[PDB]
């Protein structure tokens, strides 16, 4: 049905970790195939990759993967396959990788670099676990019970083995591991295989004989089987080692070990004649070792020629020097240092006059000097005559060359004999282990480092045996040339083995690779899996090829590994590439009771009440996504992986720790009897079995065998004593786990708590889905440490039930049968007396232990949490979509956002945000305020966060989420959204307190995703199908557009109104500024589809026209303020943006709007009937601006005084505007009025800045006239199409200028008046005074302003005209100027409001500073350095247009040669929005800020989410979509 996992990829192609589960491996869940389906009838899993839109890997991007395309295709490690990434700047691309058979699969990416070269990412691996079933029942990988048995101790007949089989079948083990059943070598140890392709002839003969026995175990006792596979060595007496002696490391294949061979045979030649002339054979004296090492420091070390293996033969170089005296003379260079610098001189001869392999160990005299090149230097340095002190000089050089070799020799020798007298002690003289057997044909003084034989080729060989080191890195092959192990004698050799030499591939050892393959695929035909001993010592490429060969034979191969790498990462990397399915963990390794508790905690599961993952605000919500209406698209028999909620966002694939196979005792560690006692066998195996993983045990652990059986020597047979030891308990433990394996699935479905009080260890196991669980109390018997009483066990909101209890007791010692390995007699005594109290008020359960609970005892309780039933996951993950059905884009504002001051408007000052103790308040009262805090908590599973603490300390926040919506209950769909929350929050409170936090975030997160999806559904298609970064900016519309009670856009009705920004510009009069509204009107409402809401805003300000202007501070129409020379032209520009985008937008012009003002600019006749008298259509309103602007406007700030502005003096009150018709631009403003977007009013009394405007923009602002040209260009085409009835503007005096002529006057004079030429030659045409100038290639900021140097200032204001009126700009002048702004005025997220070179560059805004610095005090520096995000929008808007026309690399066109940009241009756009993507991504407030200090430093005062800061970035995405994505 639906077995699809989502694997999100980063901008660099790396997988995204959805949760922090630690250093892990991308593993896919072990689930059975669907009902009646075999391998091949359908895909096992579908990995859906997600590549971001516009990422650097989209540029000519491909997806490589070794996943075979279909089931008919086999697997090859290097046979990758191409997949095309569908590039887009809006829509992310999904690519499926259907998997048909388990194994190891990797993927990498190829893309086009910024250097236009090819580049590749890492190989990223993911593993699909095999499907284990015995008769037909699926065996979950974490319900496996493995019983390891040694072959040579089970009787010499097949039926003798089937007696041992029936014994472990009663103990209810489901899997058996075998030591390899092959013909064993000389030592008969099970790991020195005589012939890998021949099974042990004592028992079986044919291959069907062993295959029929393993299938018998499957059909008789329901037991799967697996075997050890030996890669690293073979027996030291194989009849094929004589034919192919090159399969191992010999003097030919690895010549560096020759120095170690002549030393090993210097001891087999010494340990048989040592005492003959020496003295001590086997004495237990310190002096005996000294004289033995004195016999060593005189007959082996000193008898090997001072080791010429390092030192250059001094006198044999001078002899070979003079022998020719360099007939080939060839040095005239001066690269030789002076003879004084004897250090570099020695290195110089070493770097030039040496045969290849200098320093590299090989033959006896393999480090020699190139004579013809050495005598050439000697003739150059000293003399061309030999008798001129060459014998002294040449020897002086070589002696200094061998000084680092003489000291490398002393460091080697000191380690050879120090390792010797340290092991021969432990080998013989009982330090802690004795057996002092003297000289022998099997036990000399030194163990055999090399196996000697005479091969069939005739020559003699000396293959080495493998072993181990101490703390040495196991990845380093000690048998390779990189290690000096066999020489320095640091090898714990295993004589029965012979280190097998694999190369870089089958090319280095052909017969070894061919024989091991046929040996691996022979066992793969029979068994269900393998066990790899010392896998960390097997090289990766060796195991990768052989495990793939096995999986091609057995597709469901189950691999267990003994993996000990230095880091968890290397262990993960080994599991990633090799395809390992289980990592062995040993319980006997814990030295104390505390270490076993920590080992148990590691593989036990996740904490109780652990957080669950939910797609929050970090996911794209496509409006065209499938859904399960009531979590009903999951039939059980389909075995489909479930999505998180009703929204079918598939289950994310994240790196999880590799699965573990916990062994209470392996076949190599000592017996509980040896390390601890025989009593601890019961609690140890009880804590092991309770873990959430696979378990295993060696045979003899349950039967309480005496001591660890030596796998080399012993020949005794297992005893047939049935039901001994723990056999009765393991039958209860394994059968219990069989019931749990039915419903325990994912990592979030198995929770656990462990406690350690002395010799007791507590294990609480819990299934998070149903509430079921077990409680285990195990008293550990490491040492008999006296009577200890455990306190009262108190369970919260739970009920307990006694299951069983036991105690293992020793009834003396074990028999000493020399024919059968019998165990220790043990009594299994069932216990009682466990008092289970249950308070029926607090629902608390108390458990008390009886005084008779000795060490080596356990007791098991079956628990069940109250409140949690099986139908709880279904109730919470359903109904949220239907609840959000009636939501509107306005109503979703109250569900998710609402700042605290906005909430106070509806609650009259009684509610606000739920103050989380020891933290603060969420940013929004809605769900978003929780989600921003909850996401990083769920990611880190932080149950210690103050939010998690408060959630389990009470139910205050649980009811606060539901009780807020009483303020907004009457709005569209909120009542049904609140009702869903109320019913789910009610069900949550009936749960244990520690489980409220995990379920609280889940209920909030699911209702959040269905609300955010409801937003993409109501909005348009360009938004709903885009990337998270686009949808994140789109939600700002819902944020800003909110109905209030203290304000609105209409004076008669409190309807929806757009805020300038949260939280400061959201309440009362300071909410909707006309300038801020209409700059954002195209980005927040038009780009998203809020046409009706955008029309209401246009009609609302149309009633407030006065002085031929649109008011800045809109007082909902109830007496506003008209200090806005900028508002009217951003307002009329939004009219053009409305008609251009909205289908049928021309209807706006003929929309009557009740003119609440006498057109003759009067005072404030508010309720006077003249307000409700006449109206003016938008058409009239538009022309009213133009005609009155240049024609007739003359006003002082109406109804002024401190009531209006307190600081702005009377000089700023009387302000005006006039168009110089000899240029056509809109001049106006005073040096006392800040009627532009840079509206700053001084207020520092301590600097005499009171009333002084911070940035007065009198004259012709680039933005004002730029929007005027766009207005004129629009109104012309309006009449050409047949609407706008006006064509001539009335001149002030009484004349009549034409509109197209006014449109032409700007076109003929605008760029002439503003542009500053880069060349001083053309300063005579563009009206420039070169004395007051800053940078050339600059478009002006103001024309004939008050202070003429504010004219020639680099500011981001010109780019508004570059976007609304591109016809005023010649391409090369505009592109050359916008590149300067990108190099100077562009911050990371905000646009610098002033050139950093200009003296007035104060880029640190501080409105609390009340000092004497004119700018910094009281925030006068507002627009003199600080970086604003909205100007960045218009900047990159024109950066797209002009760099498209100008530079040709940004062009490639395509279909119908429609001009479409290139990947290089999209790469220049994407790279300038990632600092913006970061901001909203990692900001609590979901949005971009109003301000930003120098280089993105968070301005403390800046409103964190601003309207026109985000709408200006949404404007860019509409251009790239409406002009190319067709
Ligand atoms: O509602 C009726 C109202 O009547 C009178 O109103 C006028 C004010 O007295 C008058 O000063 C002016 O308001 C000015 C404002 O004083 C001025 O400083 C400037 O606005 C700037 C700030 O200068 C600037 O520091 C910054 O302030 C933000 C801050 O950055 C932000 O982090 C957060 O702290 O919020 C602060 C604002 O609260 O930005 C603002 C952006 O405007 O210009 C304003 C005019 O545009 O005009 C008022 C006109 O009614 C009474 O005086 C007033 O008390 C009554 O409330
Ligand atoms: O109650 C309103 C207002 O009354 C007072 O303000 C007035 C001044 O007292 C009065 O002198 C005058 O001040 C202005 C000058 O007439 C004008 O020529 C120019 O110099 O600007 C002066 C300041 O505006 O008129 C104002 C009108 O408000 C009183 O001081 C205020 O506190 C009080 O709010
Ligand atoms: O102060 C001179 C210094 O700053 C300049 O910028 C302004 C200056 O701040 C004004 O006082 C006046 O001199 O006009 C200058 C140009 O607009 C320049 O940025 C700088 O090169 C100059 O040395």
């Amino acid at each position: 049905a639906h077995r699809t996992l989502l694997l999100r990829l980063s901008d660099s192609g790396e997988p995204v970790t959805s949760c922090s589960y630690g250093q892990g491996v991308l593993t896919l869940p072990s689930l059975p195939l669907p009902q009646g389906k075999k391998l091949g009838d359908m895909p096992v899993y579908t990995v859906k990759l997600a590549i971001p839109a516009g990422s650097p890997v989209t540029r000519d991007g491909l997806i490589w993967t070794n996943c075979p395309p279909d089931f008919s295709t086999q697997f090859d490690r290097e046979k990758f396959y191409k997949k095309i990434i569908k590039t887009s700047f809006h829509e992310d691309d999904h690519i499926d990788l259907d998997i048909y058979v388990p194994g190891t699969y990797c993927f990498y990416l190829s893309f086009k670099n910024d250097k236009d070269e090819l580049e590749t990412t890492r190989k990223f691996y993911f593993v699909v676990l095999p499907i284990l079933s015995v008769n037909d029942k699926f065996i979950p990988l974490n319900s496996i019970a493995m019983q390891s048995v040694v072959s040579k101790w089970m009787g010499p007949t097949i039926k003798d083995w089937e007696k041992v089989f029936a014994r472990v079948a009663s103990k209810k083990y489901n899997m058996i591991h075998f030591t390899p059943l092959q013909h064993r070598g000389e030592s008969n140890s099970p790991y020195s295989i005589y012939d890998q392709l021949e099974f042990d002839p004592t028992v079986f003969k044919s291959e069907k004989e062993v295959a029929d026995m393993v299938e018998r175990l499957r059909t008789e006792h329901n037991i799967l089987s697996l075997t050890d596979i030996v890669f690293n060595h073979t027996a030291n007496n194989s009849q094929w080692l004589l034919d192919h002696p090159e399969a191992g490391y010999n003097h030919k294949t690895s010549p560096h070990l020759i120095s170690a061979i002549e030393l090993d045979k210097k001891l087999l030649d010494f340990s048989e004649q040592m005492e003959a002339l020496g003295y001590p054979v086997d004495l237990k004296t310190v002096d005996d070792l000294i004289k033995v090492m004195d016999g060593i420091k005189e007959h082996v070390i000193g008898e090997l020629k001072l080791w010429e293996f390092y030192v250059v033969d001094v006198k044999q170089t001078v002899s070979e020097l003079r022998e020719k005296w360099g007939n080939s003379k060839s040095w005239s260079d001066d690269n030789i240092p002076s003879k004084d610098d004897s250090t570099n001189l020695a290195q110089f001869v070493r770097d030039n006059a040496t045969e290849p392999g200098f320093g590299s160990l090989g033959e006896r005299g393999s480090n020699k000097i190139n004579i013809d090149k050495f005598a050439a230097i000697l003739k150059k340095l000293h003399s061309e005559d030999y008798n001129n002190g060459i014998e002294e000089l040449a020897t002086k050089i070589l002696n200094d060359i061998n000084l680092p070799f003489y000291k490398e020799y002393d460091d080697d020798i000191n380690e050879v004999l120090e390792q010797l007298f340290n092991r021969i002690k432990y080998l013989r003289i009982d330090d802690h282990g004795p057996k002092q057997g003297p000289i022998t044909k099997k036990l000399p003084l030194s163990e055999p480092y090399f196996t000697r034989f005479k091969a069939k080729d005739g020559e003699e060989y000396a293959l080495a045996n493998n072993g181990a080191i101490w703390d040495g890195n196991p990845l380093v092959d000690f048998a390779s040339s990189q290690s000096k192990a066999y020489l320095r004698r640091e090898v714990i050799v295993w004589g029965d083995c012979v280190k097998l030499r694999y190369g870089k591939g089958p090319s280095d050892s052909p017969y070894l690779w061919e024989r091991m393959s046929k040996y691996v695929e022979m066992n793969a035909r029979i068994f269900n899996g393998f066990r790899i001993d010392n896998c960390h010592s097997t090289p990766l490429h060796v195991g990768q090829y052989f495990l793939d060969v096995a999986r091609r034979v057995n597709p469901n191969l189950y691999v267990v590994a003994q993996l000990f790498s230095g880091s968890e990462a290397m262990d993960c990397l080994f599991v990633e590439r090799l395809g390992i399915s289980s990592l062995i963990r040993e319980a006997m390794q814990a030295w104390s009771e505390e270490e076993l508790s920590r080992l148990v905690h590691r593989h036990g599961g996740r904490p109780i009440g652990s957080y669950k993952f939910v797609p929050l605000d970090d996911f794209p919500y496509p409006a065209d996504v499938k859904i399960d209406e009531e979590y009903c698209a999951y039939n059980p028999d389909d075995h489909s992986v479930k999505c998180v909620s009703e929204i079918m966002i598939p289950k994310t694939l994240t790196a999880t720790p590799p699965h573990a196979l916990f062994m209470d005792c392996t076949h190599d560690n000592e017996t509980p009897n040896q390390k601890r006692t025989v009593e601890d066998t019961l609690p140890n195996a009880a804590l092991v079995a309770f873990c959430s993983s696979a378990i295993g045990s060696v045979y003899g652990y349950d039967e309480v065998f005496p001591q660890l059986l030596d796998l080399v020597q012993e020949k005794r047979t297992y005893s047939c004593a049935e039901n001994t030891g723990i056999s009765k308990v393991k039958t209860l433990l394994n059968n219990m786990r069989e019931e749990i394996a039915s419903e325990a699935v994912d990592i979030e479905d198995s929770e656990m708590h462990v406690h350690h009080d002395g010799q007791y260890i507590t294990f609480h196991r819990t299934n998070a889905k149903n509430g079921k669980g077990w409680y285990l109390v195990a008293r550990t018997k490491f040492h008999s440490s006296g009577d200890q009483m455990l306190p009262r066990i108190k369970l919260s909101q739970t009920k307990a039930t006694f299951k069983a209890a036991f105690s293992l007791e020793r009834t003396g010692d074990a028999p000493i049968s020399d024919e059968i390995i019998e165990g220790i007699p043990t009594k299994l005594r069932e216990l009682t007396g466990f008092d289970i109290g249950f308070d029926e008020n607090t629902k608390e359960t108390s458990i008390l232990l009886p005084q008779d609970f000795p060490q080596g005892s356990i007791v098991i309780f079956e628990t069940q949490q109250l409140g949690i039933d099986d139908s709880l996951d279904h109730f919470i993950r359903s109904g949220a979509i239907k609840a959000t059905e009636k939501l509107s884009l306005e109503s979703i504002n109250y569900v998710l956002y609402r700042a605290e001051q906005e909430e106070y408007d509806y609650s009259e000052g009684r509610s606000g945000a739920y103050d989380i103790p020891d933290y603060g308040k969420p940013v929004y009262c809605g769900l978003q305020g929780w989600v921003s805090i909850l996401r990083k908590i769920i990611f880190y599973n932080d149950l210690a966060h103050p939010l998690s603490n408060n959630l389990r300390n009470g139910h205050w926040a649980v009811d606060y989420v539901v009780n807020r919506l009483d303020l907004y209950k009457d709005k569209e769909g909120v009542a049904e959204v609140q009702e869903w929350l109320r019913s789910r929050m009610e069900r949550i409170k009936q749960l244990p307190s520690y489980l409220v936090p995990s379920f609280f975030a889940l209920v909030v997160g699911i209702m959040y995703g269905c609300c955010r999806l409801r937003a993409m559904q109501l909005m348009s298609d360009n938004v709903g199908k885009s990337t998270v970064f686009v949808q994140s900016l789109a939600m700002t519309s819902i944020q800003m557009v909110s109905a209030m009670k203290s304000t609105s856009i209409l004076p008669d009705q409190n309807i929806a109104a757009m805020a300038a920004g949260l939280p400061h510009f959201s309440t009362n009069y300071m909410r909707c500024w006309g300038r801020d509204v209409f700059i954002s009107l195209r980005g927040l409402l038009l780009t998203t589809g809020r046409y009706e809401e955008a029309k209401e805003h246009i009609l609302a300000f149309a009633k407030t026209l006065k002085h031929g202007l649109i008011p800045n501070l809109l007082d909902a129409g109830r007496n506003p303020r008209y200090n806005a020379r900028d508002a009217a032209w951003f307002f009329v520009q939004a009219i053009q943006d409305y008609v251009t985008i909205v289908p049928g937008g021309v209807s706006l012009l003929q929309e009557k709007v009740t003119r609440r003002f006498p057109l003759d600019d009067e005072y404030i006749p508010y309720d006077d009937p003249k307000a409700f008298s006449y109206s003016s259509t938008i058409e009239e309103i538009i022309y009213e601006i133009l005609n009155r602007h240049a024609g007739g406007i003359k006003y002082r700030e109406a109804n002024a005084g401190p009531n209006l502005d307190r600081v702005m003096k009377d000089e700023g009150f009387n302000v005006e505007v006039n168009v110089d018709w000899e240029t056509g631009l809109i001049h106006g403003g005073s040096q006392f009025n800040c009627g532009t977007w840079m509206d700053k009013m001084g207020e520092s009394e301590k600097a005499n800045s009171v009333g002084v405007p911070g940035t007065p923009r009198d004259g012709a602002a680039v933005e004002i006239n730029g929007l005027l040209k766009s207005c004129l260009r629009f109104v012309l085409q309006l009449s050409k199409d047949g609407k706008f009835k006006y064509t001539e503007v009335t001149k002030p005096d009484g004349s009549k200028i034409s509109l197209s002529s006014w449109n032409d006057l700007l076109q003929e004079n605008f760029e002439r008046c503003f542009y500053v030429p880069k060349n001083k030659e053309d300063d005579n045409k563009f009206e420039i005074d070169a004395t007051i100038i800053n940078r050339r290639g600059i478009y002006k900021d103001l024309y004939r302003s008050g202070k003429p140097y504010e004219d020639y200032q680099f500011r981001p204001n010109f780019t508004i005209a570059m976007v609304v009126a591109p016809e005023l700009f010649t391409p090369d002048y505009a592109a050359g100027a916008i590149e300067l702004a990108d190099q100077v005025l562009r911050g990371p997220v905000g646009m610098r409001t002033l050139d950093p070179s200009d003296y007035n560059y104060r880029p640190y805004y501080n409105n609390g500073e009340d000092s004497d610095d004119f700018a910094t005090s009281k925030g006068r520096n507002y627009h003199q350095g600080p970086e604003w995000v909205w100007c960045y929008g218009y900047f990159i808007r024109a950066y797209h247009y002009f760099n498209f026309l100008t530079n040709p690399k940004c062009q490639v066109e395509g279909s119908a040669k429609k001009l479409k940009p290139s990947s290089y241009l999209y790469r220049k756009l994407y790279s300038r929005l990632l600092k913006h993507r970061e901001w909203i991504e990692n900001s609590p407030w979901a949005g971009l800020a109003e301000l930003t200090n120098k280089d993105g430093e968070v301005c403390n005062d800046s409103s964190p989410t601003q309207a026109w800061s985000t709408g200006c970035l949404l404007d860019l995405f509409y251009d790239l979509w409406i002009s190319y994505e067709e």
